[PDB]
């Protein structure tokens, strides 16, 4: 009786297992732009992703990661709120069953079809395991998608995932370069959060960008077809597996612009 997004197993119960899912700074948030504030501080964010090394996507029974060659500083993430340069590890998504769900964040109470989380870890750590541990230990970019015209550089996630439809499968997914999933803009809001899933541990520094990016209805619809169960098991598509907003608490959302 594992944690997962089932009526049984889902957010709502995850405190359990986890009691700090009722801590001080959990994610997702609520983006209320209006009360943003506009930091001079920020810097634009710097992201190097030239180098990147894909290796493989993994059905893990709550989403799929692609996952990078993270052994040395090939595609890092520095810039914006960061002091330290941050390796990118894996990337998912989170998504809906219906267009109208499916982000983790919210801007103005919206919910966008899904969200693209890209996460790395500050080097100085040694490894992610250790990062995860401190209160600067991960920076998480955080990506809308809308539905409207296809995302061109996502097409290759897309047509793997009929090979790793159940949980525990993988799929070598070598040369697949993630900066064909960036928006035009690199205008952000930040804020210090969580993980938005178990064990929901308070490490990440959150870089959510303003400009989503568009997918096609076809593309989100294949998300759909993944299954959370494995193989041999009744079939339990693979939907709605993102955390609702939580409370902001003793926090102020700090944007990139204005
Ligand atoms: N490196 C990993 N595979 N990460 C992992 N253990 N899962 C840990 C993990 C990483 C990121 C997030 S999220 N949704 O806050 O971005 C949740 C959980
Ligand atoms: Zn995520």
């Amino acid at each position: 009786h594992h944690w997962g997004y089932g009526k049984h197993n889902g957010p709502e119960h995850w405190h359990k297992d986890f009691p700090i899912a009722k801590g001080e700074r959990q994610s997702p948030v609520d983006i209320d732009t209006h009360t943003a504030k506009y930091d001079p501080s920020l810097k634009p964010l710097s992201v190097s992703y030239d180098q990147a090394t894909s290796l493989r996507i993994l059905n893990n029974g709550h989403a799929f990661n692609v996952e990078f060659d993270d052994s040395q500083d090939k595609a890092v993430l520095k810039g914006g709120p960061l002091d330290g340069t941050y390796r990118l590890i894996q990337f998912h998504f989170h998504w809906g069953s219906l267009d109208g769900q499916g982000s983790e964040h919210t801007v103005d109470k919206k919910k966008y079809a899904a969200e693209l989380h890209l996460v790395h870890w500050n080097t100085k750590y040694g490894d992610f395991g250790k990062a995860v541990q401190q209160p600067d230990g991960l920076a998480v970019l955080g990506i809308f998608l809308k539905v409207g015209s296809a995302k061109p550089g996502l097409q290759k996630v897309v047509d793997v995932l009929d090979s790793i439809k159940t949980k525990g499968k993988s799929a070598d997914f070598t040369n697949f370069d993630p900066r064909g999933l960036l928006p035009e803009s690199l205008d952000y809001w930040t804020y210090p959060g969580s993980l938005t899933t178990p064990p929901l541990l308070e490490c990440v520094t959150w870089i959510v960008l303003k400009e989503p990016i568009s997918v096609s209805s076809e593309q989100v619809l294949k998300f759909r077809k993944l299954n959370f169960n494995g193989e041999g098991e009744p079939e339990e598509l693979m939907v709605d597996n993102w955390r609702p907003a939580q409370p902001l608490k003793n926090r102020q959302i700090k944007a990139s612009f204005k």
